[PDB]
């Protein structure tokens, strides 16, 4: 998971809503699958892929490399966007190649079907 | 070991020479210890730490986290200067040249004992 500092503690919910609009798109039947979530654990904040949360609930699930590239590039994009800082000193994919994602704008939002993948 | 792209083949010896001039400086007897090397292997290029090369020769050496961070931040620095591009799709540390790090110019190098940590005996 990636350790994260937010600027102000309200922001957790802003970040949570923004992650709703970042994932694998099915641009044909306009469905977008949420990839990563924000969790606070033991006081520190983290960007977590949906599979790590499935792993946290006991499921023997393993991220793929495509999966952790996706997570690292969503975390780096929200940093680019100035919404999270990635706590210094972690080893991450900082240049993508392998799977990328779709970001939907807050007003394309309701035109799209937002489906959380955390095998609901 | 970090895979890198070079702008043109003759940039290899350019980087090989740059890496001799950046590392841990003992200024009281002016020795600069180089620790990262550029590698060509099957037509691809790599920034590699001397412990990965000692490792690659059969020695029982452990790269610490501190070694990987120095190697990656020297790859980031060469990238900032435009001598290389790190290849996308690799996990790296952020650039952080904290503890002792020094770059010495080309003109000034004749006063430094440039010393590869790779060849250091014992």
């Amino acid at each position: 998971m990636i350790e994260i500092t937010l600027k102000k503690p309200e922001d957790f919910l802003k970040v949570k809503e923004t992650l709703t609009r970042m994932g694998i798109a099915n641009n044909k039947d306009k469905v977008l699958y949420q990839s990563c979530h924000i969790l606070q654990k033991k006081g520190l904040y983290y960007i977590v892929h949906f599979k790590e949360m499935l792993r946290m609930d006991g499921r023997q699930v393993e991220m793929t490399e495509e999966d952790e590239v996706r997570r690292d590039s969503i975390a780096w994009l929200l940093e680019d966007w100035g919404l999270i800082e990635i706590v210094p000193g972690q080893r991450t994919f900082m240049k993508d190649l392998t799977n990328n994602f779709r970001v939907i704008s807050f007003k394309q939002k309701h035109e799209w079907k937002l489906v959380p993948k955390y095998t609901i």
